[PDB]
């Protein structure tokens, strides 16, 4: 009953899913599930996701994960509440493919490079691990390349998909806000536009709600 | 009208002309030379940046990402051909359902498949010998990903549900490939994975690009 | 307090130090050398250790690096005190080798086996990553052969050194902590010398005490 | 019936052969081998070549492969047409030995190295891949040292054999046209008698004709 | 100044160039190139090859390197002396062709395989390494299908090229020397004709005498 | 009397045979045939379960590990010959300080030094490094900057910190990586000093 997330905390894709939730201004529970314990390539997560990875989620009786599919979801079901994520105009089929362009390079382009950033410069940390020097520069030069198109992009619109936020912006932020934190977070301050946009996106109480 | 910018042996590109060919649409292939990197130059640049194929235009609209413009020709063109939407494209909750499919298919099926086809195939071509070691514990990774399809063919015939989606049309072109190499068997091994390859296969739209 | 480690209280290298002094029942300061800041590759931590790893080590104005040379310093300049970390004739030369070799043994053929295997199982899963079950397989039957060889040599003495617990067994300690929540557990556990002398060893205080 | 020529026409060691059959002015049929569907690796075309190499040749009854063995054997037996592959005195054998080390230089020394760096640089990226910035440094300073060698070779003499273009120069052709498309051109153009040569021997009709 | 060879008698390519010396009945020089104290890689051999390999040769002014350049020049130049090298007619362009086959094969398939498996059973104790058994397993698979090639070759010509003993046979013959004293022996005695032919080559006085 | 159960090509067992040869002590060499597999065979096994040279005995006491072997050497034979500990050996600080350079050449030096050596003697000899080379660049700037404070890498005395290094140091001086040695100063002279030395020479 209601809407449920299973997922941890600190993880990028179940805050994705979590900042969705609260720009829609929506009640859910989060259930947590312990990943220092392995709980998440354990039943009875598994049934939830074969493939062992958070988040999970749950709208009565209808069960999904992947973040993006899942946020994708909020921002259809409950189009009329809170934040609209979609375009303003979500009957134009050509506005939501230039999100969509948005969205595919996020997942393919961005995600991949910001992850192993983080891994490498916070989540070994953690755990006592040293950074591999050599995966961070090869990484940083990538992800160089990605927020100059990003310039580019933002020289012409307001944020990613147009002149409004979107899920295509959205789907940055929590990768974003672990970057802030590191030596990467260069990238973002010497792009003029991308540092503006950076900041108006984690300013947002639903960003902040999750941090 | 409408112009795919790419190339007829890639992968992605073959997405993207598997979806026009259902839907019945006129459309050129402006075709971008990978082996001489136009793809990595002026003009193919100015229309992706990121340099891979394919790029796309429909009259003024300019797009790339294989899974974006396969979804805009679905949308756009919902009421002709075969609908490589669900059913009842208006329910967003089987919606949703097609979209963890293809969330899946892009996260967990695709970097595996590409590279069990990069291995067997594509290194052979060049003078590189396979590395066995990868191919196994790849195989792996996919008879993982195999078998929850299996189960999830159990329940429908198809991976969104009851009716042929992009869920399913986004796998063809991997398949075609991997069906000319030893991983085959981890297709015809797995009953109902085995029927579904061979129904999205025989289709006369995934043909025309074969 | 005169003793300071310079470390990070989850690394297998850190613990090494930590089980020694605790062993010798001395007071000392852990400062926690904070990883994610990169504070290992900057100075001060840099004229401590120029490799830039942890631990490093104080004692009134010496100062080191590399836990085995920390924890054979500790046995030698506090012998008298608490858990004697040497042989029971600690200026008997040809007993001292037969610990040298053991603690060779355990540097060269067990850590780094017992790393990669802790790095695949744990650190890995708990983030998005994938156990590679290949390096699994490759590497414990490499651990098999060196615990055969422990099983074979706990026969004839209650420790690895002889029949008192030395820098060799506790050498051992913070790996095998790790690995007994893994499945790697049961090459331990189906070792029955190996079995008794893991629940010796870790059920010692100064072990619990890190863990 | 025929010189008939078993290949893809991409193919380095194939263009080869191509090449020295335009430079003899000879009429020849391409058949077309499908890499890309393992037809090279199947029979018929293992009847041909028993290592699945393209390209294999035919000139009558007479069937052979290695490209090398190939244009070689084009270069005698069709010796008064077209152009002379061979050194203008084709009976002198210290000069046949001068064009055979070269010949030799070029397949242990250029093509293995010229090869790795189109492969890193050009057909990873047709796939998704990711250049691996370090065999690219690690080969081109390989390429650099062959290339002094030819530097000066050609302070000498206006071809790798002598005054004359020969089978030599024509073998290094194909794996120069793909490295001409990548940034290891600088290694050709920061050289200025192996400039002048690269220009010279890619400018040639029978070069253009297989680009 | 005569015949001179730059090399070390232990070495396969120099072993190579005195075997077809011997086979000519030629006098000449052995100037040892001491490769332990990287001889091979100073001046003045350097100048003799920039390469830094083993053999160098010398015929008066002429100056030569690689070894089966250095055999075809021997082959021609004294082609009216002691053995004949090349193919009983060696103005007949379509046997020579034939014979540059598998020269050709002798260099690309056989020899890389022949010298890793000489490498890793015989040499690397020369340096106190020990044999990686994976390396062995996998190189005898391929030298197994070089042979099942040259086995059904044999079954047609008593040797490689045709009737006679040429520079194809020649080339093999060090390697083969070196992998008779491993148990990759049982390649060649396990098939019949490759056997024979073996037994030929390596009993002929000329390798007999670089033993 | 004392016996090595070694190769003499192999850099572990050299390790041994320097400090021996630096003890002036007197010692039987037993080959053991690593390409016939004999490390991995009995009886060697029962002199090393783990099948590696080299292998060690004093009279009863039997060893392996060359670097517990070496240590043993100084120990039992402290005060003839070189001494391969500290000058003033009960200090314990002092000890410590070698022992920190003995972990840093087992861990940071060794395993790059062997991978740089077995690839390009190798490539250079049998016609079969840039990442290790900066790596190895790495250790011999903190090399550098110790040798500036101290004559050797211990302190001012040659010790085992020093010997452990000599037999891979050996082998890359015939390789290009010696230009890294050469390119630094007191880098170069250590070596220089290390490498000449008469129980050096004569595992060479
Ligand atoms: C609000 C909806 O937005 C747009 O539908 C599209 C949707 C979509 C519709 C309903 C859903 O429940 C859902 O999850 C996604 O998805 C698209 C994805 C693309 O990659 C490209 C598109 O053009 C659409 C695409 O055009 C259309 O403008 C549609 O007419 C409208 O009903
Ligand atoms: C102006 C457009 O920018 C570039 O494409 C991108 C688009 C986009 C493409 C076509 C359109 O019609 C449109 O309005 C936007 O959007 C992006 C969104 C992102 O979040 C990130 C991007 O890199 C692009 C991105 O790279 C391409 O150069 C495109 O062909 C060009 O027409
Ligand atoms: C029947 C469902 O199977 C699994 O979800 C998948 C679904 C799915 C199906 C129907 C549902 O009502 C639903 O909530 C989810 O679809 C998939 C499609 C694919 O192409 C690949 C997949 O891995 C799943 C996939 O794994 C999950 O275990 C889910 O919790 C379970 O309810
Ligand atoms: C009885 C001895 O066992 C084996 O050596 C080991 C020794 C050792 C050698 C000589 C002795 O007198 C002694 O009491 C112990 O100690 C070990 C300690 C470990 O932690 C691990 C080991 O593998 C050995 C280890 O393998 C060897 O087979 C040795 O040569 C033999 O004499
Ligand atoms: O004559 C031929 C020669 C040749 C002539 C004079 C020389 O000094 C020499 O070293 C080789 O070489 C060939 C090589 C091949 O690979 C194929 C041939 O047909 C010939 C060919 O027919
Ligand atoms: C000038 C020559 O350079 C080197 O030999 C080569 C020769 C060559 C040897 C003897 C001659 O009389 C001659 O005119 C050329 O030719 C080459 C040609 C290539 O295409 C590539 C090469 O590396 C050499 C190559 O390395 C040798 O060092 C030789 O000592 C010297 O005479
Ligand atoms: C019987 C022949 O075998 C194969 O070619 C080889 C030839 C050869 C080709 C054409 C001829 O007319 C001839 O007399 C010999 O010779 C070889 C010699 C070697 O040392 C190694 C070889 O693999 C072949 C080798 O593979 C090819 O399959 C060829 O097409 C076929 O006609
Ligand atoms: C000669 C001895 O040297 C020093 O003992 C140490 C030894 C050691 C003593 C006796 C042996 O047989 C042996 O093989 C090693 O080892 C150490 C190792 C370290 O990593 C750190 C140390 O401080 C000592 C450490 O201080 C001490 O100065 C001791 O007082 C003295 O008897």
């Amino acid at each position: 009953a209601g809407i449920k997330v299973f997922g941890h905390p600190a993880s990028i894709a179940t805050r994705r899913v979590l900042i969705a939730l609260h720009e829609k201004n929506l009640d859910f529970e989060l259930v947590h599930v312990e990943l220092k314990d392995g709980e998440h390539k354990k039943e009875p997560f598994l049934s939830r996701n074969p493939f062992g990875q958070v988040p999970a989620f749950e709208d009565g009786d209808l069960k999904l994960f992947e973040s993006r599919a899942i946020t994708q979801y909020i921002a259809h079901r409950y189009e009329n509440q809170g934040t609209n994520l979609l375009q303003t105009d979500s009957k134009n089929i050509s506005q939501y493919a230039i999100m969509a362009i948005g969205m595919q390079v996020e997942d393919h382009q961005f995600d991949p490079v910001a992850s192993k950033l983080a891994f490498e410069q916070i989540f070994k940390s953690i755990y006592g691990l040293t950074t591999d020097e050599a995966v961070v520069a090869e990484e940083e030069a990538k992800l160089a390349k990605v927020l100059d198109v990003y310039e580019a992009r933002l020289k012409e619109f307001k944020y990613l998909a147009g002149e409004t936020f979107t899920l295509t912006d959205l789907h940055h932020i929590p990768a974003i806000q672990y970057l802030l934190g590191t030596p990467t977070k260069k990238l973002f301050t010497e792009r003029p536009r991308v540092n503006e946009w950076v900041a108006e996106i984690t300013k947002r109480p639903a960003s902040e709600k999750v941090q």
